[PDB]
């Protein structure tokens, strides 16, 4: 009976049929990350799969499965894909390329999973009680509940809304917040670990500048509600500015616009008129009484007629005559006034010689 | 003479040279995703490559190729990379780690292709006719034509511009729009399937607050255009405030500032004056007429001189005398008045005895 | 001794123990990308690993390692993962699916690393001297120093701050800038290689609209500081608005509110009164002088008493009588007036017949 020790070394071509049992394969070809110790340096990888927490992996302190692909041999250029062993689901990629492929020049790991990016799904829903000062990593988050903004801290407004964080660096953490109801849009920055105040955008829902007065519209003629007239300050006047009415006696006026009315107000009379010649008259125009006078030559013991300087308008009321000469006192030298009309009267001379007699008459 | 049945079981070390035909390999080592049925659970994977649409894959209802990497054996902890079988090009990663590695604890799948991210390339160009209410998927899009905004619906402004969509959830869809010409920046949100109005940012192109009147600038002294004088409302005056001019008769005045002028205006006379004693005088100061009177003791049949109480300024015009006694009526008792100057006259007594005669004279 | 040429072809099941030397594996199972040439076409891939710069790879001109996973066989549907060979660390994925799997239909390569995405890490820190017009690639950058903004160009404000770039297309490059201190938020766009000016957001740190006057608050009654009285413009009055005071003669008044005082001011007299009948009286009310007259029938050579029309208030100053008839001139016809009281007097008739004598009397 033949034993294995009798069989010489064979070329792989001697296997002409069948599929090898998986245990016959090097472990990396079964997907087992067990060919090298779990602290192996991925920089010196020569098998296509290892598991290691070595520092040259993508995240210091963490184990990653590291796939390697090689050209032109397992010591040469390589591409590596790293996937996480626990805690999170992450992927990284890197490459070594060099003119002498065996003297590797590794580039830094580049992240593949979208955990390293701004994602089309929000990073998370914010629960209650969140202090936005604690949101210091880049991303965007949704607060779906106004009451959870109320129970949190450093929200710019008590409203559901969208938070963006742009963590530029440790000393410049930018945030924006868009309120769900458009209350406004806010922004702030943590600068060297101290937060600036939120800035609140002014928008068209807040106010319309057309509701406010331009400086160019601020002037007297534009001011509505102005009264037609204004209560005056103390002032004097020229009498010319008195243009209607009639001043009464109570104010030192004559209470009339006619001379007659004025005279009645102050109880005044009118001027008398006269012609005060040798033959003359005088007239009281208050009453119309007229007195007249003249002289006449009379014959001895006889009459002479006189004509009054002016006619009496209605009648002569009376008269007398007087001897103007040095009549002989041994005889009568009587006089008479009689027969008066509106225009004439008769003067009687009782003296026994031609004589000049003066006379007076009165009437109306 | 040797057939295969004569050869004993061999150790893999007996293959000392050559490269196996790939058909000798388990199918997963050939890139063939055929080792397990295409509905197999990736959670229970033990081969490094499978193809399955099982629900525990990354996208519901879709086939993915799933690569698996294991430690410390194929039943233990694992890392998996899923890649799509059709429709789109997508990649995912996940991991199972457990203290007892055979009791797996899988973490959620994380996406790797940039389809899950906001990318440096815009998501698309918006054509004409787009209703922005329909843009409810996260991303950013560009409208390159104002005319294509004009043919659409629910653009905040008819302008080319940049649309961001942040679909936090179907209950909260946020949008922003930046007009290409800086007309403004807009934001809004769809809450519970109803869109709030676009909010429009106010910016420096719209207005400058310095053009508007501050409340603190609104007061009487600052109001420009105020008139120097104002139309007065109805008011009363004291006559003392009439400081110039002369009131005319039409207004109840006397049309003059002199006594004589005032009398002229109202046609008034002046007072008569008198001394009304037993001998006396009376003067009409309107005309200048003077009447005087007195008494005189005359000698029998002779003259007596009289002196007028006051001189006549110019001349005596006339006079008479009257017997004051009970003269015997059997003789003449005539009288005469004659020879009058401005100061004196001659009274003649025709009675045969001494007698008292009264007299009157008038003149001017 | 047996030679290898004596051993017949063997089934893979003849290996019952041990692990193959890795050099017995097809090269791709070792991670060696050498099974096909570096010009091989990935569209026609039948091996699970290659390295090629063929045009059908993900980036023209560049070598990528390409893994292939196949179903149902190596000519059929396939998923491919490509990882970079040099220069950078990049990954892509694609797929071929067709109802007839051998007539392949390849979908476009899709990037898997975050290098083509908006990353949670900022693209970079801006140094000094940067012209922001040069930043036309999508991303976000941080200016950590205000002094480095001051040395640059086309910053919207000389302030540290956060720059975003959205390069929608060559014809539209959008930028936003958030100041670190919240000075404001800015945006602009480069359209057809011309940058619009930055727009500057108005926010609550800039001003508050409640400091400005609403047009609805701009009216007369609301204006503060208004005087209580106003200097009047020229106006006229009705004398009815002269409610107090007494106009003096200097202003055309009578200087009094009594008739007597007004007369005194202008030196006017009062009206005379009279009863100008056949017998009657006349009275100068300036002085009180009264004149009266009448007629009386006397016996021959005898007295007759008269009663004055009215009593003299104080005394009769004088009188006379006059013959009214054509007395015989051959005799005496003297008259007398005497014995006057306030009410009566005595008229003497020296004519030797009954005769009518008229009389006058005066007094006060
Ligand atoms: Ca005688
Ligand atoms: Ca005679
Ligand atoms: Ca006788
Ligand atoms: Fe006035
Ligand atoms: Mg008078």
């Amino acid at each position: 009976a033949l034993a294995a020790t009798d069989i010489p070394g064979l070329d792989a071509s001697k296997l002409v049929s069948g599929v090898l049992a998986e245990q016959r394969l090097p472990v990396f070809a079964r997907g087992l990350a067990t060919a090298v110790s779990n602290s192996s340096d991925p920089n010196t990888a020569t098998v296509p799969l290892m598991l290691t927490n070595h520092a040259n992996g993508p995240v210091a302190g963490r184990y990653f499965y590291i796939q390697s692909m090689f050209y032109p041999d397992q010591n040469g250029n390589a591409s590596q894909i790293a996937t996480s062993y626990n805690a999170t689901s992450e992927m990284y990629v890197r490459v070594s390329y060099a003119a002498n492929p065996s003297i590797r020049e590794w580039l830094p790991w580049q992240r593949c999973d979208i955990g390293g990016s701004f994602t089309k799904e929000a990073d998370g829903e914010l629960p209650g009680g969140v202090n936005l000062d604690s949101m210091v990593t880049s991303g965007w988050w949704s607060q779906s509940f106004t009451a959870q903004a109320a129970s949190g801290a450093n929200y710019p407004i008590v409203r559901a809304g969208l938070l963006h964080v742009y963590a530029a660096s440790s000393n410049f953490i930018y945030q924006t917040y868009q309120a769900y109801d458009g209350e406004s849009f806010y922004f702030r920055c943590r600068h060297s670990n101290t937060w600036f105040p939120w800035r609140r955008m002014w928008h068209g829902g807040d106010f319309n500048p057309s509701d406010y007065l331009l400086k160019s519209g601020f002037y007297w003629n534009a001011l509505p509600g102005k009264p037609a007239t204004f209560p005056p300050s103390a002032h004097n006047h020229d009498v010319g500015q008195l243009t209607s009415g009639i001043l009464p006696l109570a104010r030192g006026g004559v209470g009339s616009n006619t001379a007659a009315g004025a005279r009645s107000t102050i109880g005044a009379g009118v001027p008398a008129t006269a012609s005060l010649g040798a033959s003359g008259w005088w007239r009281d125009n208050d009453t119309g009484l007229i007195r007249q006078w003249g002289q006449v030559t009379c014959p001895a013991d006889a009459d002479a007629s006189i004509t009054f300087p002016i006619p009496f308008p209605t009648l002569c009321l009376g008269g007398y005559a007087n001897q103007t000469s040095a009549f002989h006192p041994g005889t009568d030298a009587s006089t008479g006034f009689r027969g008066a009309t509106t225009t004439t009267a008769v003067i009687r001379n009782g003296y026994f010689a031609q004589a000049v007699l003066s006379w007076e008459a009165f009437g109306r």
